[PDB]
Parts: C-alpha cells; structure tokens; sequence
C-alpha cells in the first residue's frame, strides 16, 4: 500500500488528503523522541523507543504547551496563530506530506516553525503541506520542538537543565529525516531546512552548529537570523531568568538540583501564567527563554563564529518583509491599536523607543531618534508611527539579517535575498501594520491557490513564483530555473522584491539604516 510505509522506528500508516482536486498521501503525527515529560521536563531529548504494529499517523498530533494570544478572542488574524489542537509536554512528532503515486527520490523540505521561541504548531492552518507538496512534487516534512521554559530554561551546568534542548528537539526530527526519509520516497542527501521568525534563527543556528550541519543540505530563513538581538542570552543571563521563575512559583532557590525539582512539580500552566515575569527590562519584541551561548551547542559567540568561518558552506536563500515591526508596536507600545490609524504623538513616540531599545542608555536613545525623525516635521502621527516601525523592523529583524548575510556571502557557496512587500488583499489587519512580520508564509505555502480563500489571481500567480523559487532552490541550490533573480555577492549586494507588480532587482538593502545598527549603535553603547 501507498499508505503503508516501513520505517527504522516501525511501521507507520497514513491517510490519503485531497489537495487542489487531486490526492496525497500525509503521515502526521509520527513520533522522533521519547515523550519529555515528568522527571524528562527541561532534559535533553531521548530518541524514540521504536514500537511494534502500525503507528497510526492520520491524524495532528498535540501542539506543545504554550503560552496562547488572547489579545483579540475571536478574531482570527490572531487566533490562526494560536494551537487548534490539546497541548501536552507529550508532543514531539512530525508530519509528512508525500506526492502521489510515492516518489523515488525527491526533494525534501523540513518546515520549522517561528514564534519567538515561546509559541508555536506545526500544524496550524497556514503551515499545510499539500499544496506545496503537490505544486511543486517535493516531499514536505514539519516537525516541533519545545517552546517557552519547557524548550529553553537554562542553567549552565546542570545536566537536568542545560538549555537549548529544544533546539535539540530540532536536531532529532532531522536526525530522524535524515535517517528513514528514504523510505517515503524522499532523497536525504537533498533536504532543505527552511522557517520564519524563530524558524528561521533556528536555521541559522543549524547552521553555525557543529553537531547540525551534517544533517541536512541548503537553508532557507524567512525573517530571522541567528544573531537576532532576541534569539540568544549569555548562559548568566540564563541563569538569572530561570531563578527567577523559580522565584515566581515559591521555589526553593537554595540548588539548581532544587530549583529544578520545584519547577518539575509544576503544572505546565503554572509555569506558563508567570513567564513574561522575568524579561529584566520593558520592552517589545523580547522572550523570556531562548537559546543559551552554551560553549556546547555553540561553541563560542555567534559573532567570532560569523567572523571566523566556523559554520556550514553551503547555499542560502532568506529575506524580511517590509513592515516587520508593526506586530510588537500594536501587542506593547502605547498609542498604537487594532482599530485605530493608530497615529503616534512625540510623547509616544519617545517611550515607543525606549521600549524597542531596552538595552540603550540615554545617549543611545537619543541617536535612534536622531535617526528616525524628520525633523523637518516632527510633528507628523503617520510619520512618527512608520519611524517606529521601521525601528523595531530594522533592529529586531532587517538589519541583522543584513549582517548575517553579509558575513554568510564571504564563505559560503551562494546567497539569494528577496524583500517581500506585497499586501495581501484579503487581510484582516489594518491598513497601518503595512507588509507584516508573518504574512510571506501564507505565500510560500500556497494557501492562495484555495479560491475559497478569496486571494486575487495575481496573488495566486505570486504564490506560484513564490513555490517554484523555494522548491527549485531546494532541488538544485539556485532559484533560477534554466527573469532572473541573481545572487547576492558581497561586492554588489543585489536582491529582488517579491510582489505582483513585474519583479526588479535593488542593491544595498537598507544600508544607511543597518550602518547605524550594526557598526553605530554598537560602537557608542560600548564607549559610553
Ligand atoms: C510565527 C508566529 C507569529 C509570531 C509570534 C511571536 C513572535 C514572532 O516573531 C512571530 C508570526 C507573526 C503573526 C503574529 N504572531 C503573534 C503576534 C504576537 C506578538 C508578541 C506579543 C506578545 C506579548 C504578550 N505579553 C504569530
Ligand atoms: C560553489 O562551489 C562550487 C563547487 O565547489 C564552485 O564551482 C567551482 O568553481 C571553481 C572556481 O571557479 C572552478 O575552478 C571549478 O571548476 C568549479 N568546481 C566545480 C565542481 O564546479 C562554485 O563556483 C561555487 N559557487 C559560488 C557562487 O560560490
Ligand atoms: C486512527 O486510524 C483509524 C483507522 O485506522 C481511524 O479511525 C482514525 O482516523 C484514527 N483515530 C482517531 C479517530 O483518532
Ligand atoms: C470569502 O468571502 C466571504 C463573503 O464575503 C467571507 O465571508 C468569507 O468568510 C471569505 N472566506 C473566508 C474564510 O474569509
């Protein structure tokens, strides 16, 4: 059977899906580790026990316990996001989306999802795998990985505790692609590890990790980067957060042995209901637990890896979309909300700074805004709001993914970069947020081509372009097929937007701005 497919684990029986018309096959919900729960919360993942008979993979699995948006009950701009399935700490596995009749030896493309390493599902409704599947005839794989302090507390030290075993749960879905892919008619010497957000600074790290490079070929990263200034703390700052959970909960703070013997008695939600606790500053795009500068997973700082060459060569394809920063601005920063123009006064304007700026000292503020404000019209709500915007975009996301590419280009094997800026014409946000942090997904998914979903044909049309330029990367390392959307080299720095309008090609993506970002800002916090 087409549905029957033998595994190293054991067998394991899908269920067939109808997709644009026709049939695929999907396997959901396998297993690749141990479930991590009791005396397992905060441990590393085991790999899973292989069982006998036939796994029954028709069905989603759990989606990790998770902090959930309820911002706006009902609406589902925000909903969408959130789980549409029973959380539980039992929730590593991974879904698979084969092409009909079964390739022999197929591309393969493993999704890893974003949200800012506290939130997150692989199986929500814009993460679907059919259509790309099927459009583009690759073999698509999602996995999970723990989120919030279940994925990331960190005590440097302990063995109980480590940090990053989340990025560990990352590492044994592909350990277990790489591993048994082959028997869905997927090529394990062709995966493409792609994701957006979080996903995508998890890509990064795959990719500066020593113990990941060798599992998978080229990397795709949607609006994040390893260095973001959210996607990683120092192993004291760690530490400091993790107590003061503990904290939180009336833990015994005496032992890390104790410390972590509290938290495991824990219900998930109690951990949950105090998380945000413990940012140690106000601020917007910022999380509690995220990955740790370890010395093990990393085995010094991102940015002497990135100078020295310390990571995998290969191909990458990555980008931002023009407004990244709205999101953060309406969930935390006074002035902005959902059913506003949301026009911002200099009053708040200046705290929007400090709050997306935590780290910076008066000094510092004063040269962010020195920098995002025409002065010559200081006075201007929509200017004042897109300055802000643009802030949180071009620090928490643009600009360093603009370094990140530029160190990448001097080792690595090719480099394509596109900006995403097309609105789409069905969304529920307003107008104000612009091109938003999330919103290419949907795109490179292909939801637009359910007319259901109400997309114009010229969305449609820029899905398709989307698929085809992510999946022939994928199969060959360039998203040309033999317009042109040429390499990003570090002389002449070129890349391509991606909208419906016909495609050009610009240079220098935000240069002035990331100058100030990346050699500026830097340089006078260290001095000062
Ligand atoms: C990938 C999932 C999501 C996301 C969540 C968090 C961070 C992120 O970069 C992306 C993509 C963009 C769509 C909107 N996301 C939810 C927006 C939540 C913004 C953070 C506010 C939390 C503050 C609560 N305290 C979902
Ligand atoms: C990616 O690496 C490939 C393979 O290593 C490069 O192709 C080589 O280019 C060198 C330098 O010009 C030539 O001497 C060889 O003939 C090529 N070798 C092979 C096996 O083709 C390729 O240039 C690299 N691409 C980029 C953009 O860096
Ligand atoms: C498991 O598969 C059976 C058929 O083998 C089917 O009834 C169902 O889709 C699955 N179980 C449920 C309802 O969770
Ligand atoms: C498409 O159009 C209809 C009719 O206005 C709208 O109500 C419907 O919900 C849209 N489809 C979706 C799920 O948005």
């Amino acid at each position: 059977s087409e549905l029957l497919v033998n595994t190293k684990s054991g067998k394991v029986m899908g269920t067939r899906v109808p997709v644009l018309s026709s049939h695929i096959s999907a396997f959901l919900g396998i297993p690749f580790a141990e479930p991590p729960v009791g005396n397992m919360r905060f441990r590393r993942p085991e790999p899973k026990k292989p069982w006998s008979g036939v796994w029954n993979a028709s069905t989603y699995p759990n989606n990790c316990q998770q902090y959930v948006d309820e911002q706006f009950p009902g609406f589902s701009g925000s909903e969408m996001w959130n789980p549409n399935r029973e959380m539980s700490e039992d929730c590593l596995y991974l879904n698979i989306w084969v092409p009909s009749p079964r390739p022999k030896s197929t591309t393969v493309m493993v999704w890893i999802y974003g949200g800012g390493f506290y939130s997150g599902s692989s199986t929500l409704d814009v993460y679907n795998g059919k259509y790309l599947a099927y459009t583009e005839e690759v073999v698509l794989v999602s996995l999970s990985y723990r989120v919030g302090a279940f994925g990331f507390l960190a005590l440097h030290g302990s063995q109980e505790a480590p940090g990053n075993v989340g990025l560990l749960d990352q590492r044994m879905a592909l350990q277990w692609v790489h591993d048994n892919i082959q028997f869905f008619g997927g090529d394990p010497k062709t995966v493409t590890i792609f994701g957006e957000s979080a996903g995508g600074a998890s890509v990064g790290m795959h990719i500066l990790s020593p113990g990941s490079r060798d599992l998978f070929r080229r990397a795709i990263l949607q609006s994040g980067s390893p260095n973001c200034p959210w996607a990683s703390v120092s192993v004291a700052e760690g530490r400091r957060r993790a107590v003061e959970l503990g904290r939180n909960l009336n833990c015994n703070l005496n032992s890390d042995e104790e410390l972590i013997h509290c938290l495991r008695e824990k219900k998930p939600q109690e951990l949950i209901d105090v998380e945000w606790n413990v940012l140690p500053f106000d601020s917007i795009f910022r999380f509690s637990f995220v990955p740790v500068i370890d010395g093990e997973f990393f085995p010094t700082s991102l940015e002497s890896m990135l100078n020295s060459g310390n990571f995998k060569k290969t191909q990458i394809l990555l980008g931002v979309n023009k407004d990244e920063g709205s999101f953060f601005l309406l969930y935390g920063a006074p002035g902005f909300s959902k059913d506003s123009e949301s026009k911002i006064s200099r009053e708040d304007f200046m705290s929007g700074v400090k709050l997306s700026v935590p780290h910076a000292n008066d000094l510092g503020l004063d040269a962010v805004t020195l920098q995002y404000t025409d002065w010559m019209d200081d006075n201007n709500g929509i200017k004042n709001r897109d300055g802000l915007d643009d802030i949180v975009g071009d620090h928490n996301v643009i600009c360093p993914l603009m370094h990140f590419v530029n160190k990448y280009t001097k080792f690595g094997n090719g480099t394509y970069l596109y900006f995403f800026n097309h609105r789409a014409s069905n969304l529920v946000w307003p107008e104000w947020m612009g091109v938003i942090h999330g919103y290419e997904i949907e795109f490179v998914f292909g939801l637009p081509l359910v007319k259901e979903l109400n997309y114009t044909a010229e969305e449609e049309a820029l899905s398709r372009r989307i698929m085809h330029y992510w999946a022939t990367f994928a199969k060959t390392g360039n998203p040309n097929e033999p317009s042109k959307w040429p390499l990003f080299t570090t002389k002449e720095q070129k890349f391509i937007d991606l909208n419906t309008e016909p495609m050009k090609v610009h240079q220098r993506l935000r240069v002035q701005m990331c100058v100030f970002w990346n050699q500026f800002l830097p340089k006078l916090l260290n001095a000062t």
